[PDB]
DNA sequence: CGTACGTGATCG
């Protein structure tokens, strides 16, 4: 057993100017969720507090909100947001063990204190899953069990801060934690708590029309197949296509396959159309409506800041980072995302080709840097170079194929992978790649060098010193090793872009505050920032937002930001 | 050829 005081009231010694603090929210989605318990560990001892008591105590609430009273936590954003829903401000979080663990090694998948602790041979704390259970059997245990668990977590955080900070310093990542990820955590908390207003009537109207079109195409499919079957079943669909109708096998029924089969039978295009409507209906209408809060008609995503292996955020419940845009039918979903106040507008700013600009910078490729210095259309320029033609001679198919090469280069180029993407032979794809590297020899040297460096050091890094370990780079299995080489090529690009936009968000918020604008961030989608603001602020934002985003870092090429605003997210185009 | 998440089907 670990010793602690199970307090009935808050005392002064619990309010020291440095503590490990646990404000426990067990529900996965912490929005408007209960706080089940509080633990504090500091120089004076270890304390468990009941939240109905602590959170009603003015001295404790003042302590929580006092920036000069420093707290060490794990996933402080969870606590901060749960407290925001209770009208309580959390300040002074100086160390977040989740973010520290994430920066040291995102591959550990650390999502509880016990997992972080094990990184430093500290095992005197249980995994959350062992305490709460998983799935439907999940539950908050009785007080003695709960209290001991929260105290052990606080004690672990209290013990682990120094070793974690020491290692971050050794890796030259301590500023990344303290000046980037931790401040960003607070900004993410604000964005999540603000939420995004949804026009549910509009979504419901779209739902109704979709359902009608769905019925129509569904019956057309049955008529064409000469029978009814579950179109969403791969088994049944595969039978209909490849046995009853005898279509060729190029069973995979992925979209790319169906697109190749479309010429053989009228049913195929109907099946694609059906899947597409069904996607919109199930995921982007019905699924979105399920998570809208009925009182305020807002969705409050959770941005997972300690999940991706490259330093990107992810977004859940709902995922607001994969709302359709490419095809008009799906893009209309965005008409349902609206400003939260009357006479406000949505303002969206996106980096133009940030990944290829970062590549130009890190590779110091003269041709690619010159292309961005001239603000050329990069896909047209790449086509000119690889196909050896003048700008006026670049055909649409050529630009399309060059664009695909540009994607492959950023992802970690593969002849089989590019070949798959363009529906061409491996030798054909290999020729394109060779021509690319002939035109961009700095990029080739960079790709060769970064793989060698990954092998030598064991990891790759981003501009702001994020790291990703790549143990498979030495595998004697070709496929395993090749995937690791692709990660070595891609991670510094994708990850540096993530560093840049994170810093831009911090810089933007500081400027917004200085200027006392009411404008605020709502979402980030990897290389874009979505805000809402009074209509009277648009002219100022048109100058401020792109400037801050462009100046977040200084590269060997310019950063370029495009922007638009409108009455809904759809119209901010 | 990179990084995510949600869904419906499947399947233990
Ligand atoms: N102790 C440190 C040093 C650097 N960085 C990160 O790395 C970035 C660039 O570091 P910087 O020192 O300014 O440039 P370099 O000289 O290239 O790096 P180094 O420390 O090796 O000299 C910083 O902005 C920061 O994000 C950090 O997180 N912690």
């Amino acid at each position: 057993k670990m010793a602690f005081t199970l307090a009935d009231r808050v005392t002064e010694e619990m309010l020291a100017d440095k503590a490990a603090l646990v404000v426990e929210v067990v529900e996965e989605n912490y929005h408007d969720a209960p706080i089940v318990g509080i633990a504090v560990v500091n120089e004076h001892g270890r304390f468990f507090l009941r939240p109905e008591t602590a959170l009603a105590d003015p001295q404790f609430v003042a302590w929580l909100g006092d920036e000069t009273k420093k707290k060490s936590m794990f996933d402080s954003k969870r606590a901060a947001v749960a407290l925001k829903w209770k009208g309580i401000e959390l300040c002074g979080v100086s160390f977040d063990l989740l973010l520290a663990a994430y920066l040291l090694d995102p591959a550990q998948g650390v999502d509880d204190v016990a997992a972080a602790a094990k990184m430093k041979q500290y095992e005197a704390v249980r995994p959350d899953e062992a305490v709460y259970g998983k799935g439907a059997k999940r539950a908050v245990p009785d007080e003695p069990v709960l209290a001991e668990h929260l105290v052990r977590k606080a004690a672990a955080i209290w013990e682990l801060e120094r070793p974690f900070l020491d290692e971050l310093r050794r890796n030259e990542q301590d500023r990344l934690l303290v000046e980037l990820e931790q401040p960003l955590s607070s900004i993410l908390a604000e964005m999540e708590f603000a939420g995004v207003k949804v026009d549910t009537k509009r979504l419901e109207q779209m739902g109704k029309e979709l359902a009608e079109q769905l019925g129509t195409v569904e019956q057309r499919i049955y008529e064409l197949a000469g029978q009814e079957f579950n179109i969403n079943s791969p088994k049944q669909l595969g039978v209909i296509l490849f046995e009853k109708l005898q279509l060729p096998v190029l069973y995979s029924t992925s979209a790319d396959v169906l697109e190749k089969l479309a010429p053989y039978h009228e049913i195929v295009e109907n099946i694609l159309h059906y899947r597409q409507l069904g996607k919109l209906q199930s995921t982007y209408i019905e699924g979105l409506l399920k998570v809208v809060r009925p009182d305020t008609k807002k969705v409050h995503t959770i941005f997972n800041q300690a999940l991706t292996q490259t330093g990107r955020l992810s977004s859940t419940e709902p995922n607001l980072q994969n709302i359709p845009i490419r095809l008009e039918e799906g893009r209309k979903i965005r008409q349902a995302f609206v400003p939260s106040e009357s006479d406000w507008l949505i303002f969206a700013a996106d980096y133009s080709q940030i990944e290829l600009r970062v590549l130009a910078h890190i590779a110091e490729d003269d041709n690619l840097m010159e292309a961005f210095r001239r603000d050329l259309d990069i896909h047209t320029k790449t086509a000119m170079d690889i196909f050896q033609v003048s700008e006026d001679e670049v055909t649409p198919n050529m630009r399309r194929q060059a664009k695909a090469v540009n994607f492959g280069i950023v992802y970690g180029i593969s002849d089989y992978g590019l070949a798959q993407n363009l529906n061409i032979s491996r030798k054909e794809a290999a020729e394109f790649i060779e021509r690319y590297f002939e035109s961009f020899p700095g990029v080739k040297r960079y790709m060769e060098n970064i793989v060698q460096e990954a092998k030598q050091k064991g990891y790759v890094t981003t501009l702001l010193h994020r790291r990703r370990y790549l143990p498979d780079i030495t595998s004697r299995n070709f496929n395993v090793r090749s995937f690791a080489e692709r990660m070595a090529m891609n991670t510094p690009i994708q990850g540096s872009a993530a560093d840049i936009i994170k810093k831009a968000m911090i810089d933007l918020n500081a400027r917004l505050k200085e200027e006392r604008l009411q404008a605020h961030l709502l979402l980030q989608v990897h290389d874009e920032l979505i805000l809402e603001a009074p209509k009277e602020e648009m002219e100022r934002l048109c100058r401020l937002v792109p400037e801050v985003m462009e100046q977040a870092v200084t590269l060997r090429v310019p950063l370029k930001v495009d922007y638009h605003y409108g009455s809904t997210w759809y119209d901010a185009k």
